[PDB]
């Protein structure tokens, strides 16, 4: 585990302006915009906060296991990076496993969290190798407690060819919808520093077992 190398996405900007509008290439034959704003709780919650100081957590847990780490923003009040440049980004490392943290918006009954990944898959490295990534973590995250989601996907995973930041992929990634943020058990889970905390854990634990090879 120690010297492996992992980028972390917290999805969403700081900040936005109508530059998130301008259309991006998406790895599969089309174009989306270049961000949008994200979601929030029904407590004014903002899904970019959520993602950001989730990745903080899980940035400073692998540092402690001697993982070497990135992230796709510096911020969590400023435009961040288009969808495309933070694919981009990422590759430039030469990652062992990218890992980028979004909570979603869904049916107010529906929670628990599902694991995006490329498929049909664009290239070799989103076949095998992202596909173990997709259900170690899945794996590692309902090990951890979390509810698979209720609402969407299959047992916590979500096969898609519309996310750019997946296409774009030339290493093992996954996109990992930690929970509903327009639910209230969800919402409380998100909104709470022990709740970010034991989100941000069982992200490592998935990350750890994948590097490892569970
Ligand atoms: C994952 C979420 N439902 C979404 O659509 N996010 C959106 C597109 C990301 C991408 O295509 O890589 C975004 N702008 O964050
Ligand atoms: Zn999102």
């Amino acid at each position: 585990i120690a010297g492996r190398i992992v980028v972390l996405d917290p999805g969403h900007n700081g900040a936005n302006d109508s530059s998130i509008n301008n259309q991006v290439p998406d790895g599969r034959g089309g174009t989306k915009s270049c961000q949008t704003s994200g979601t929030a709780t029904d407590g004014g919650y903002p899904e970019h906060t959520f993602t950001w100081n989730t990745v903080l957590l899980i940035r400073q847990q692998l540092t402690q296991l001697g993982v070497r780490t990135a992230m796709t923003r510096g911020d969590d009040n400023k435009l961040g990076p288009c969808i495309d440049k933070r694919a981009e980004i990422e590759n430039s490392y030469n990652p062992d496993a990218v890992v980028s943290i979004h909570a979603d918006g869904g049916p107010a009954g529906g929670h628990g969290f599902h694991v995006n990944y490329s498929n049909p898959p664009v290239n070799a490295v989103q076949g095998e190798p992202t596909l173990r990534f997709a259900k170690t973590m899945r794996d590692s995250l309902q090990a951890a407690g979390l509810t698979p989601a209720t609402y969407i996907g299959t047992g916590g995973l979500y096969g898609r060819s519309d996310l750019a930041g997946l296409n774009l992929a030339q290493h093992p990634k996954v996109l990992v919808e930690l929970g509903n943020m327009k639910n209230a058990q969800d919402s409380a889970m998100m909104t709470s520093p022990e709740g970010r905390s034991k989100y941000a854990q069982a992200v490592v634990q998935g990350i750890v077992a994948y590097l490892s090879g569970t």
